[PDB]
């Protein structure tokens, strides 16, 4: 197609490696570029660490409100919040909240812990159906981003389907779903990766990943005024462990998929 013709002309413009999946809830249309190809999913992979806390919730109903010591020897880098608030303690909310949308990384890592591991995160992938996703560190090493590595991945496909049925479908309960889509929409994090592509009159809820090997990842779920949702995931990862994030990839992206 068009749109996978200058999709593709912007990977071979960027020097790396893009990786596409959309989904149209209007008549469940998709686009795909490399999307069976793995990615690091890096940050983005706290939507599926949140989710899992609020499925927890259903039946653990004050568990949000639960507090959480926040140790100095907890604390890693880029942990902006749970920084704030060392010898005190932060609700599972406040962590979710803070992990989703200012990307904290020990904030992470204490939904990890509630999970009882990464294998707690990858467990509820595969019970809300998604065989792909798989979470095997902690922070800060889940975003190393080593090519070929399948540690930490997953595939645009997959995870454009997970982040509808998070969103937009039933695997939630009702209010946990209201609730993560108030935390992506006010994501502080991604006004220049897929939101800078997007008209400013559609309603975005997203959440950013980077790591080494200049990987720079957002997913979202757009509501553009007077039609259905969308499901956007963009990837991008590059061939030297030093390289420079490209946000840009991320934007020209989404602006690729709302002209066609
Ligand atoms: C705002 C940030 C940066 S901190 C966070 C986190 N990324 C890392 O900690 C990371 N960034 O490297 C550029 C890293 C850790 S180890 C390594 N080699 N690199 C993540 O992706 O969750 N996420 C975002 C974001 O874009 O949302």
């Amino acid at each position: 197609s068009a749109v996978q013709q200058k999709l593709a002309a912007l990977e071979k413009s960027s020097g790396g490696r893009l990786g596409v999946a959309l989904i149209d809830t209007a008549d469940n249309t998709q686009v795909l570029y490399r999307g069976d190809e793995r990615f690091p999913m890096c940050g983005t992979s706290k939507v599926m660490a949140a989710a899992a806390v609020l499925k927890q919730s259903e039946t653990q109903k004050q568990l949000l409100n639960q507090p959480v010591e926040i140790k100095p020897a907890d604390l890693v880098n880029y942990s902006p919040i749970a920084e704030k608030h060392v010898n005190g303690t932060m609700t599972l909310a406040e962590l979710s909240a803070a992990a989703l949308q200012y990307s904290d990384n020990t904030a992470m890592n204490k939904l990890i812990a509630q999970l009882g591991g990464p294998g707690g995160v990858t467990a509820f992938a595969r019970a809300i159906g998604d065989e792909t996703f798989r979470l095997d560190r902690t922070e800060p090493t889940l975003n190393t981003a080593i090519p070929g590595d399948p540690r930490d991945t997953t595939t645009p496909r997959a995870m454009a389907q997970t982040l509808r049925q998070l969103t937009l479908g039933h695997a939630l309960g009702e209010t946990q779903r209201a609730q993560l889509v108030t935390w992506l929409k006010g994501n502080t994090t991604g006004a220049a990766s897929i939101r800078a592509g997007l008209p400013t009159s559609w309603t975005v809820g997203d959440k950013t990943g980077s790591g080494d090997y200049g990987t720079t990842n957002d997913i979202a779920v757009i509501w553009p005024q007077g039609r259905a949702p969308l499901v956007l995931v963009t990837y991008f990862t590059q061939p030297q462990q030093n390289a420079e994030s490209r946000r840009d990839v991320l934007a020209s992206a989404a602006r690729i998929i709302a002209e066609g």
